[PDB]
């Protein structure tokens, strides 16, 4: 059963509080945190917050743990249930809290018990927790996901007015996972020189993921600057880029508004239509073959007209926040062919398994991802094997809340041996 | 004992190889990770690197990682030494590779061996890392460090002209770890929010090492901005300032230019002179208590005379090198006040807990620090605690390289209970509390 719990505020990736819990069995301790967004779509699962303007600016999590330290944790230790009944232990702490979006004790309580319980679950079944959780999603083919490094920002909360959030590489070529993170790491110091020798060296900080942000505006001198590193580098063969446009970042009583970090004019706004058209420019011009959130999360019929004219990935973020019911809505309406998938947008390990299922039973890719405001944690590492959805986004090479999980799956990738597989150029469908 | 060592090349923080260690004994696996320097002084242990251009730009760790599993690995599992004996361990790997400046092996290669002995020596002896270091080290005391946070990167750290390389944030007035972790988030905040306010957006970006990269020049400036936020946060009282000029990086020859990452032009450059009387204004003009690296690693001169002339701490680094003999050197010349700590400077646990008591002894402050390159390993942390020095510097709150500290502080306080206690305004000389 659970003998102990005990939750406490930690400091994430950007110096905001963040919940942490120790869970307690017969086998030890296992430790997990829960990650935040900045750009957070409306749907998702609700980030319970003190909102003390004194402290933290507001941001502390002391509520959040309270729930934990008060609620759950003696509800769950009494129910005497195991910790591997994944399942019944987080329908009981949904039933508990008894709301439908997590209000009550705020998503980042009830997750932070749910991956520790996960933790423990897996060495009371003496598995790795990968292996844990394929056994939880009944999966067999283990296989390492083709990273997707973000390694030039823009968007909402960026030092520049670049109005896309996210433009990464992929090393779909690579022949395993660690020659992935080589590649990536490569490509990536090369584009700081790109940048360097174009912009200056004040334009080679990095923002929350780990990427640069130049001082720039358009969206193809982004692509330009990446396609370049990717040249100079030498692997133009081997590495294709994704997007992630955070497109409800901009979205503008019904237009969309391409200068937005600029102080307001409508003048600019431009329609989906319009947008739809610059990514197709953009999928002839230079090598994309993922686009995430390229519209608003409520402009579903966007999303469905674009959708059925491409052929690259469509990621559905903010449009889908891991949650069932939304993705159900996305298949009727095949608003897309992928879901990113956020076990912090829904709140439990159980749900995330289930949005993972729902997804891949329909012939959707599935992409697991960070968020921007990261921990030390590495549990998603295990997550996207565990799930076989063999693609994975999780920061720049840089910054260790980044690298912590990109080293994880080396080690994952060395524990496999010899049965170890790379998704490479099967990864929006590593189930071939 | 040791049944086996699995090293590998893993990511430090800046997306550069570095190497960690997977130590098996009867209790199970120990894993640590080996950080690297960007600032490195010249008399720093040699950093083993694999020069292999077709790979990671040359900076593969190939080697030192081989070393570890094919030749260091079954020397100390032959051995059959108890994790527990650190020393002994140690010096075994230092003799096995003979050299002064570990250049067979390479430091990364013994280091990462050494601080995973470390961690399985704590579980051997059911106890929590720190404790062990604290044995290890004759403490009995456990007092928690003032956090130095390094809020505005310069120098080799950040793209932008600033030379100076670190300003840093020291809550000597909070009244726990935990709450010394709030003012220092807090300040920080508020810093964005000033350094957006003044120069826009694109200036709040980060260095290396976590802290705002905004686009200055000016050393003041800098000072300046942090002051500014101390105030506005609500804490001129309780928190003050500490710098790591690092003035090593911008030393040419025999003059400092502090616009070294600008196209060069020796006019611009000062005399330590110079140099000296602008670091009296900024402790005047600002509450600095604490300068870092100064001067050159070997302008030894400068470093006595400014030093005699102040009554701040004054730290070495790059002069000391977390080298015994450099610290005599030192001590005798008195050039300093304070040693920086840094395992990876000289290459091994034992070594370093060495060169701690010996600066502690001769009177000195002992300043634990991360390195520029990082990783998700907290050993630092334990550390500081078990080593009773009273002061730390492992980045800003942004970037978890560095909050993995952080946080492992807070649960070390939180662990030690009613027993915690806080350095404060003692940071300097914890002993006394
Ligand atoms: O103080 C320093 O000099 C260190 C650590 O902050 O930087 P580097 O690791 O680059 O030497
Ligand atoms: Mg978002
Ligand atoms: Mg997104
Ligand atoms: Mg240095
Ligand atoms: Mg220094």
């Amino acid at each position: 059963s659970i003998e102990k719990i005990w939750a406490r505020e930690i400091l994430d990736s950007r110096g905001n509080p963040t919940v942490e819990v120790d869970l307690y069995t017969a086998k030890g301790l296992f430790r997990a945190a829960v990650p935040s967004g900045a750009s957070t779509g409306i749907y998702e699962a609700l980030e319970l917050r003190d909102g003390d303007k004194q402290r933290y600016l507001g941001k502390g999590v002391l509520k959040a743990v309270d729930h934990i330290n008060s609620t759950i944790a003696p509800a769950l230790i009494s129910s005497g249930l195991s910790v591997v009944e994944q399942e019944k232990l987080d329908n009981l702490m949904l039933e508990l809290d008894g709301t439908e979006n997590k209000s009550k004790f705020g998503a980042n309580a009830i997750l932070g018990v749910s991956l520790a319980v996960c933790k423990a679950g897996a060495a009371e079944r003496e598995l790795p927790l990968y292996r844990h959780i394929a056994q939880l999603a009944g999966n067999s083919d283990l296989i390492l996901p083709v990273p997707a490094f973000n390694v030039i920002n823009g968007g909402s909360h960026a030092g520049n007015k670049l109005a896309m959030q996210e433009f990464m590489i992929l090393p779909v070529g690579a022949e395993s996972f660690r020659d992935a993170m080589r590649l990536g790491a490569e490509v990536y110091h090369t584009l700081k020189g790109v940048i360097k020798d174009k912009y200056g060296k004040d334009a080679t900080n990095v923002g929350d993921e780990g990427g640069f942000a130049p001082n720039i505006l358009e969206n193809s001198e982004a692509l330009e600057l990446v396609k370049e590193a990717i040249d100079k580098a030498g692997y133009t063969e081997k590495i294709v880029i994704g997007m992630d446009v955070a497109a409800s970042e901009f979205y503008r009583d019904g237009k969309y508004d391409l200068d937005f970090k600029s102080p307001t004019d409508p003048s600019r706004y431009i329609t989906g239509d319009q947008l739809g058209a610059l990514y197709q420019d953009f999928v002839r011009d230079y090598p994309v073959v993922s686009i995430e959130d390229p519209f608003d999360q409520d402009d579903w019929a966007a999303w469905s007209k674009f959708t059925a004219n491409v052929g690259i990935q469509i990621v559905g973020d903010d449009l889908t926040v891991t949650n069932p019911k939304r993705i159900e809505r996305a298949v009727e309406e095949k608003a897309c062919n992928c879901l990113l998938l956020k076990v912090n947008q829904i709140g439990s390990v159980t749900e995330a398994i289930q949005a993972c299922k729902l997804a891949q039973e329909n012939g959707w890719g599935v992409m697991v991802s960070h968020r921007s405001g990261e921990t030390e944690d590495t549990f998603i590492a295990d997550l996207v094997v565990g799930l076989c959805t063999g693609q994975i986004k999780t920061g720049a090479p840089c910054r260790s809340e980044r690298l912590a999980k990109y080293n994880q799956l080396m080690r994952i990738e060395e524990e496999l041996g010899d049965e170890a597989r790379f998704a490479g150029h099967n990864f929006r469908n590593p189930s071939v």
